[PDB]
């Protein structure tokens, strides 16, 4: 056999350091121990290992936090489609129990939480044809369906609030911004199933720099005809979110998806020279040079994540991953959170 | 041989309709006829066929347009990373020659066009480690590099302009919005290599609902300490972009990337019950239910693309695709555009 | 407000049919009921809903099966990297308990199961540089590491077996094929942690048309110098796998990943005019026209999946998804499987 | 303004080294100079820059080659769907003019080249429903269509050849392997539009370890009933491809797509301790730990690409990219290739 071929293929290797962990998956001969099955993800490899790390990182944020400021300010960011899905429930649970500090989402992420209190969203199919659905006034969101009557109901609900918002702006001197508006709609919806109802109630601010890119925008638009003058300033909200990072004792970032939401949170944390913890769950890829698809390491070069931080990115659909992450982290510390509130 | 196996595998088929086109790629035995090679993409299959269709669709927008209003209002949308790349040149060419009507981009998409007039962006690698780059103050964007000194220069350049913007707001009654600001910075940069210099000059509006999510935002933030009060209203800009769709004789949408940009343009066109032409070039996928990754058909269900329109989506990095699309469309009609301006 | 704008945006919609299911995620206020949390994936939307469907489809295969033939022949296919990961354990569990009928994997999928009985694979990082690792003789597989000494040990282990295989071929008339070889190596490894040890023991055939594309191939190659003549025929294995589909009472397909494995299983089922059940878990996309990235519906056009079947594709990394699918399906029916074997 | 905030954001940076290249895209004010537009991809960034590098790397392989052995043995690998597309023409052009040395493809990649000489493939849509198409006996491949009558014609064409192949095996002692078979079918098809007709004619071997995974396999299967005994050995083909790498003066790898094809070529080059040049064009991602989605650097850790080589991976659909790469490389050196053959 060719010598060089043998040498190339049969190259010797010294052993790895003792610290090395072996790949090993959950053994179902033990039966189904869900906690152990989930912990086994850590040694399963690929994205399973990253999920395992995300659980450790989020648990570290929480532990730091349990040591109005807290020991660690957690920013929770998500894209609109996640509020359309059932992840809306998971997010509402975290906010209801004051487990995160700052929320930032896109317009869809705001409006659809309120609308779900008015009418439901349904399961559909990715394959459903647009023409046929439009003839029925049904809007398609992935494999989910939002009947357009939902937005008609949203309009009926919202208009009276916009009348009052412009009145208050003009007679009471109110300076409206996306966060102030979102807090208002949250108080107005007055429904325990609402993310913003709870955020408003727990004084957790919600940032959304492009609040006008959606249904709420359409309503603001039409309403501006009979009642012109409403102003939504994005500058004041910039100061608010940035100062939360700046004066935080320590920060963690839990970001689902990419775009403005992801970038906006990481830019705020650059103001303090980087977040101390960062966990991402998104399906974007880096090859196109997009910010949305950038590995957490690129954020390190910008100084948005501390050079000594251990950021984790899980490549996967959050609808699948987020509830499992919450089950193994926040949900496992309910007593600790309550204890901090004097309820345990 | 098993009968049912034979029947299943050897199932007969009638012939396809005469209208059917055969798959066939460019024959290099002809040598290199670039125009024919590009036209051959149409019958090559997969994304090549979609690129071929995108060329036909954009050419249709242009032809309709050549028949202050024009016969077809073209909205050009792009994400920030594309202005970081050399596609910034392609976009500036289209705007310089008044070939598109409305532009919408994200914050990075605005600021980096101006900054490139102050200092350049360089080629780097996706692999460059964040820690090492940060120790040098180098920001990484995909396989591109933006030295942080660039933003320091941006700050020196921008501050005087922000002083004047707040002065004008307070003594001259100016109501600032993202588009008005972008037009101002474009006039200020006064450089022929600037996209916004040309947009401002050709009265092509630029929308950017989250103009604060970036460097310009950081500068607005810091500046607000010595000179507080600047207001950036996103509501008035909503009326402006929506009315462009509403009063357009016909519309076309050329969108690179996804996120707010893509959604914002399609929402404006819903105001006229859908765009007449739509071409997309992005790398997002639909499985995660994201708006960014939605096939053009989902937009049809919302009524953002006319049910009778033939939208085209090319799955590919625009840095590769866009210059070829411009070469085969707009660049092929320079004389026609000039003719409309009485220069031919 | 513009009339047509209002009409377009405020289009009415009738209600959806009563059969419609509402999107709703798990409510953590209930605490952590893992079974309910997993069942809630079904109404969470996006890939979570598809995972929910995959569980229902696999449970249907199993139920049909529990009604040497069985009521439903399940083909289990997987790519090499999944045997490198801890999913190797999940697969071995299914095979150990005779829960699937036919296995098909690539070369890596065969050899690495045997090698893990000789030396372990470790956790590494996607970021580890190739040059540095090669200087140490460490092979990188995603975020996993395979020290090259592992293959040296594999060679020491395999050579004696290859000597015997060629002897038997030449003096005992044995006609070697990939499946016969894999069964032999499985018997030889004689380790309860081995997938092929169990397959061989439970008479579950393993197909691998390109068994030579890997380490086993390198060893076959070098060995052919001192002991030439070994023949591995891929034709006989074709008859074997095809006849399993043809004479099956009913079939189900559980495929992880794409490529040859996925295509080979679906082609065998075309021989019976399509599989009755099909569940896929892979991360491939359809835009490039690849077979690996084709939606299950394309398989329907070929007649590889029955037109009346309800195939499910989950877009996600199987290292994350497969153990959860097994927990909710096969692992929940251990007693039923044992009952069929007279052990309950 | 907060000091630490200013320090973090306004961090100074020294200038980059003089060797740094600036990002800059093609300026269409020059008109359309296709050669310059393509060369400009190099400084455009993202995948455009990688395409630019792929052109330089392939040109280096060719230059080395122009210095039966040649100075550089080029392995050309591609997946089946690319032969279904018009890229079949591009590949046939390279083979017709003896520009590559070894070809390796999957089963579909072999059979569909032959079938296209019998009947054409057509343009369809990704959206075409499987049920409807199957009722018509039309097979769907991405946005392409293959009428099933094509395979019926393939069967009529192939059977006589298989009768002879088994006759020759049994009376003339022929030992069949995938490469020997493919050479035979190539000679048999006797059509200048056939890739394998030209490969056979130019003595360019074609490897395909899973030649049975497709239509040719179905035909081999059915034929084995009346004429049993045909043997296709994959071991001898292993020696052939490996020795091409081993005894090559220098090697280059041009791989389109992933899977067996990609892995098989890189494994052969490991026999010589790595390929000297490597260019890849595929859409696979690394996150799932797949070999198909591995960055070229992982191949370096295995020693399949020389540690001192500059491999290039372009993330994009090859139907779009490959013809442009050939236009800028091989097609630009036709005279040089002919010169080496004494035709110039
Ligand atoms: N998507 C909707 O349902 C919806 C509804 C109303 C308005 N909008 C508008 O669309 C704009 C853009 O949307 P976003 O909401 O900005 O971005 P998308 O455009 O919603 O998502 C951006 C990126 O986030 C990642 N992502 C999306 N869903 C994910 C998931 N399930 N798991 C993990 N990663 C995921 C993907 O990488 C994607 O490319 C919003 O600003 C909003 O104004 C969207
Ligand atoms: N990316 C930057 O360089 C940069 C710079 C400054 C600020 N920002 C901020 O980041 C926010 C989010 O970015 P965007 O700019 O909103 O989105 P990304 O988050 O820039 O891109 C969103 C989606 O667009 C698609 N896309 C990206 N690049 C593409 C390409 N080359 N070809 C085709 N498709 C492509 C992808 O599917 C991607 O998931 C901006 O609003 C901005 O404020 C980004
Ligand atoms: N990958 C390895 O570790 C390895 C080891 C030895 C040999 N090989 C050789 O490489 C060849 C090609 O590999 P395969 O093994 O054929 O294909 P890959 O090339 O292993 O995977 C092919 C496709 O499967 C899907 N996929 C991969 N991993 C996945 C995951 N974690 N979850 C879901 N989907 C996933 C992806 O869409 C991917 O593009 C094999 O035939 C084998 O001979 C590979
Ligand atoms: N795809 C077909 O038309 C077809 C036809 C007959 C038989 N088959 C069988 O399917 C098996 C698997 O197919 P392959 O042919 O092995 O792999 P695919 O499974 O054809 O492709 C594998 C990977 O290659 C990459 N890829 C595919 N098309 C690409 C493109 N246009 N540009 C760049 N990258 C691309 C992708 O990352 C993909 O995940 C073959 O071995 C063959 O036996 C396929």
């Amino acid at each position: 056999a060719p010598a060089g071929a043998l040498a190339a293929v049969l190259k010797h290797s010294s052993t790895l350091p003792p610290e090395s962990t072996q790949v090993r998956g959950y053994d179902f001969n033990r039966g189904v121990n869900y906690r152990a099955l989930l912990e086994a993800f850590g040694t399963t490899g690929f994205q399973a290992t990253n999920f395992g790390r995300a659980v450790q990182q989020v648990n570290a944020m929480i532990e730091k936090k349990l040591e109005p400021l807290t020991s660690c300010t957690i920013f929770l960011g998500y894209t609109s489609n996640l509020i359309s899905s059932g992840i809306r429930e998971t997010i509402r649970y975290l906010v209801q129990h004051n487990m995160v500090d700052v929320l930032v989402t896109t317009a869809g992420g705001v409006e659809e939480d309120l609308i779900k209190c008015l009418a439901p969203t349904y399961l559909g199919e990715f394959s459903l044809r647009g023409k046929e659905l439009r003839e029925n006034g049904i809007n398609r969101i992935g494999n989910l369906l939002v009947p357009n009557e939902n937005y008609c109901k949203f309009e009926d609900w919202l208009m009276p609030i916009l009348d009052q918002m412009v009145m208050e702006q003009n007679t009471e001197g109110v300076k409206w911004t996306p966060s102030k508006m979102i807090a208002r709609l949250g108080k107005e919806i007055n429904n325990p199933e609402s993310v913003y109802y709870w955020a408003q109630k727990n004084h957790i601010p919600v940032f959304s720099p492009a609040l006008t890119d959606g249904s709420l925008g359409d309503m603001i638009f039409f309403h501006s005809y009979k009642n012109p003058g409403l102003v939504l300033d994005i500058v004041e909200d910039l100061r608010l979110i940035n100062t939360q990072a700046i004066f935080a004792k320590c920060t963690g970032m839990i970001i689902l998806g990419g775009g403005v939401v992801k970038h906006h949170i990481a830019n705020a944390n650059l103001m303090r020279n980087g977040a101390d913890y960062a966990v991402y769950i998104n399906t974007a890829q880096e090859f196109d040079g997009s910010d949305s698809g950038a590995r957490p390491d690129e954020a390190v070069s910008w100084g948005k994540i501390r050079v000594d931080a251990q950021p984790v990115k899980v490549y996967a659909d959050a609808s699948l991953v987020f509830p499992l992450l919450v089950a193994e982290t926040f949900a496992q510390k309910m007593d600790a959170f309550m204890h901090e509130k004097n309820e345990d």
